[PDB]
């Protein structure tokens, strides 16, 4: 059957992206009913970022002063309002493509799909997990702010990130759809960095477990342990805290395999502690975290024996 | 910046995606105006794919026999022929979504995105390479069948394959959208299997160039060497050998990038005869060679389709 | 007088549960004169269900590598023979509480009460139906495995289903008592999937009668229609089709209300288009299709006039 | 997996169950030991329910007059007592299948099962809730009286309702086994009536927390409140008060779900304001109430009734 890192598939997003200028500034904004959103340093020049007043700056704006272009047709805007780092434009007219929709927020080790978009137009689309220092490992260039980041479920799309900004390391920061940045990370040119990132330890379980589904046994051991001492354990080598919420959702997987959730984590102690040999598995030489349990149980469609 | 592996934006082929049923089979198929295709093994049933005649199974059936669901709507059948491994349906209705579309043939080393259908619904996107041995590694489950690799280039869709079946290996195999099957491969349950696998070194070394844009710089090589030397490494690393035509389609990454390409082989030599070690290429360990030039030059200039 | 999801009496199938180890594998057994029924797999470990050759397996396996308790007591195996996917063992004492039993095979819309059972005991009784896709939706864990599912007719049990495997959507994939799974499932580990479910009509039109019977009759018309139109609106809402049988079952309810099983087809009809405006019809916000028209007319004991 | 309404296994509640005769009234009694209980009401005649003298009608009454089957066989009848609403008739046998047993009164808004039996023979289990208004909206009809309703803990049954009468709604009333009505009903035809109507809240939310355990998630909406505005909003929506005791009696599920309480309260609201547009939790479209905490801990974990 295979297992690939797949995105979900784009077009009710695509149907929605719209070209937002303010000035001599354009990005990327979403069309949702009778509302654009995009990054509100929209209505930023360079200069303007220093220290950003985005109250007075959008006071001195008017709705004629945002050309909304949905591919040849322009948008007018007929009302402007700032939630949060984002921005909405009323317009005057619904996007008859509005798909069923839902603005959640996402934790840290989630994955979503993210359509990088340049002047409203779709340029790719990739599958990312939220690290969890609040940053994307993207790609990101000059234009793609107001591209969104999104899961779909049931023909009903889940915009879980906006884009804003990039940072030294080259790694991306943006907000939810309500304009509230994932960490602590700010809409001006101020000195920011990523804090030390760490390895998503639900979804390396998961990418083991989806290691055996797919022939993969080698690091399998006969041994268990306890839940804290992993997480001691974890903490020795950069990996997040694993959660019984985190061993409840790891339960399906458990469940096809045959193996506990602390079996598969005292084989996963002894690869960090010993370190490993040259040894791919699933076709990687280091262990991948930006698969979910989820995503691992959506491809392999396994069944249980009860 | 940052380096993801990028699939087209799937909108403009969710549109085209249908149900094709026959008897109690049941795949994909891709309404382009007023045809309908899909591969010929939907009229063979479950319990007949070990050897069949395609023509006599086709001539004893008629249009009312193939059910083709776009949606909630059915699609009148006005005419069924064969072409190669494919079946052209023939509806009384052209695809008012129909995009600018092309049929086109890749050569192995090439890449396009799969636009993973179930029951005439898109559930995925993923980037994918014909593999050398014209299979690709892809994530299939029973009812993928009909499933369709394309490119983009402007508002024109290039359709390159559509899925038929998996081999023993776990690796796939299927059609140009003319019929005919990349590599050695029937739409018949027989032995078949080409494990004539090797690494694509000019995706490979594309891939080191968008490293160097991206600002990884650490493997680089100072010296330089002769395009014999590769070849002799890369047959014991199976890795594929190189041509003039190879280098000449680089010209553009030999540019901005402005690196030697034999500086680019003796890093990738050195780092294949014994592992980075610790240090990693774009976020991976491993080389990776599902990425041509024309893939780096649109990714690293955020090209867009309208 | 009231109405509800009621399942039968479990006492006579308490007295037949049993507890069957084999090696490190226990599950359920039903003890019937001097047979014990279980699941095949029983003799399986979890590396012998990727690709499980079940006539070695048996071969290799003898009368005392079966442990079978009835609590206290230990069952010595005299005998043990494989029926399709379901372990017969025969054992030198028949089950003094062995009620008047057949085995049966039921069809899509059937329901049946399941004794969910854990090392031989019972955990509880519910109501289920057999869907359209020859799942269940039922309540297992691991262990569950052997838990029968029944109807009680005259002091005499019915035995309908013998529990197997879990699907990914979480239903449930089983057997009758002969061994025969229910679908097109089998008990292997690899990729398997519950296809598209469908609304039992026939159950539908019964649990109306049943709205009508206790006071709920605002959804009622004056109008008819005839069969097919009836089933072409039904493949369009996901209903399964109306045979002439189904018509003739729903005679009796049909009886006592006055209404026409075609006049409440005409009713379902008009409520399938618009679904209708949000209310509750039987204390139900949507339709229930897991009542049969006999299990509407076991409860609701009425009248017909002539 | 899997979310169902589950009764308790009734072998051991079927093996008491027994036919009462007093004149021409037949009813369902419970063989305990060397007792049977049954409403008092046996020895009021069909026309002589108005308003009687229970004392009188059973003094007037001698041990002959009770005719008590248990299956073929006749009980002599050697005493009879009255406790309450609850006759108690001492005959010669200890019942040989009476398990260990316990009487207890239960609370508004606690579950048990109903064994609706006929002329002392079962015909159906199902799991109820006491309601706020000291009602049980049951499935009974005539020759339902003396039907008992149970729980379970380990091999001790708790009788904990009797089945006296239907009132004008169609909903039921009966006693504790020491003859106590729950509510302020009286076994006599007069104007009686429940009124009260709340849906237990404790119920709702521990419905929620097993739909948490089963996977479905959709509904969750992920803050944090207070107790007081839960209250307000929940009596303008008729759901119960909440208590500490209640937050106590949830500490155990919420080591295994990971999860906040304030949480599900305001999932619920926006529900109770929303319709759940379409989308159902554990295939129910409407908040179910008859689900206990130590309900969903038994089903969740499978615990079983020796």
């Amino acid at each position: 059957s295979g297992f690939r890192k797949m995105a979900f598939p784009s077009g009710k997003v695509e149907g929605c992206m719209v070209q937002v200028t303010c000035g001599t500034t354009t990005l990327n904004g979403l069309w949702l009913d009778d509302v654009v959103y995009c990054p509100r340093h929209v209505i930023c020049t360079s200069e303007d970022m220093l220290n950003p007043n985005y109250e007075d700056l959008l006071i001195r704006k008017s709705n004629h002063n945002f050309l909304v272009q949905a591919g040849n047709v322009q948008l007018r805007v007929i009302g402007h309002s700032m939630q949060n780092c984002v921005l909405k434009l009323k317009v005057d007219t619904a996007n008859p493509k509005t798909p069923k929709y839902k603005f959640v927020r996402i934790q840290p080790g989630q994955t979503f799909s993210v359509l990088a978009c340049y002047n409203g137009s779709p340029s790719g689309v990739y599958q990312c997990a939220m690290r969890p220092n609040f940053t994307i490992k993207g790609s990101f260039l000059n234009g793609s702010c107001g591209s969104v980041g999104f899961n779909i479920d049931y023909d009903c799309v889940s915009f879980c990130y906006m884009h804003h900004m990039e940072l030294p390391t080259g790694v991306h920061a943006g907000t939810d759809l309500e304009g509230n940045f994932y960490g602590p990370f700010v809409d001006r040119q101020t000195a920011q960095a990523a804090g030390t990132d760490t390895t998503i330890t639900v979804n390396v379980l998961a990418w083991l477990y989806a290691a055996v589904i797919n022939g993969d046994r080698w690091f399998l051991n006969r041994f268990t342990t306890t839940l804290n001492d992993f997480n001691l354990v974890a903490m020795k080598y950069n990996y997040e805290p694993l959660t019984q919420d985190h061993v409840d959702i790891l339960g399906p997987l458990s469940a096809q395999t045959g193996i506990a959730v602390l079996d598969m984590c005292a084989s996963l102690k002894e690869l960090l502690q010993n370190g490993m040999n040259g040894r791919t598995i699933l076709g990687s030489a280091l262990l991948e975290d930006e698969f979910t349990p989820f995503d691992v149980v959506r491809q392999c469609s396994g069944v249980t024996f009860q």
